[PDB]
């Protein structure tokens, strides 16, 4: 069931989980949460989505709580400030330190506890 988009598959799940259990599954298919690193990639994701929530690669590291992706893509605040639903991150509870896809809009993402259940994306590389 994975969708392929520009050199890389993606897994949207059929069960919820944990953000780390999130990740945890989609490394044992050889794979990470999704980063997001352009536009065109985050419309194809929300798209995708089709209005419902998923955990994405979103989160934090280092002391300063910045925002990172889980499969290193390094994250860049200047070019992803576009991407986040208005008012987020917002760190609700002083306990958001992962985040998911949850608007149908360019801006979508919003910073949520790591324990929570959502669905979730995987991406994977595809190499020739
Ligand atoms: O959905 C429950 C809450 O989650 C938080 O991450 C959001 O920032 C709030 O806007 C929302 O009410
Ligand atoms: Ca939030």
């Amino acid at each position: 069931g994975w969708k392929y988009f520009k050199g890389n598959f993606y897994y949207f799940s059929l069960i919820p989980k944990t953000w780390y259990s999130a990740e945890q599954f989609c490394v044992s298919r050889n794979s990470h949460l999704t980063s997001v690193t352009s536009e065109s990639e985050q419309e194809f994701l929300y798209k995708t989505a089709g209005g419902l929530i998923y955990w994405i690669g979103l989160t934090k590291a280092g002391m300063e709580g910045d925002w990172s992706w889980v499969d290193d893509t390094p994250f860049n605040k200047v070019q992803s400030a576009r991407f986040w639903i208005p008012g987020e991150p917002n760190n609700a509870g002083n306990n958001e330190h992962c985040g998911n896809i949850k608007a149908p809009s360019l801006q979508a993402w919003n910073d949520a506890p790591c324990d929570k259940t959502f669905l979730f994306i995987c991406k994977r590389p595809y190499v020739p």
